[PDB]
């Protein structure tokens, strides 16, 4: 058991990294006007920033 590093990858809505040197990360975000639908990217940071980017102004409140 040796020191496990808990920042690499965020797998919250359908981001997860490759295990060798790579990782696909694509967001999906659907709201009763507009959605926005970005590419598999190459880094798991700015996924979880996009998702949030658009979820943060989509306040669902039916």
């Amino acid at each position: 058991t040796e020191p496990a590093p808990p920042e690499h990858a965020i797998k919250m809505d359908s981001f997860r990294d490759v295990w060798m040197l790579r990782g696909k990360y694509v967001a999906f975000v659907l709201m009763g006007e507009s959605f926005l639908r970005s590419p598999a990217f190459t880094v798991p940071e700015s996924a979880q920033r996009w998702a949030n980017q658009i979820r943060q102004e989509g306040e669902v409140t039916e």
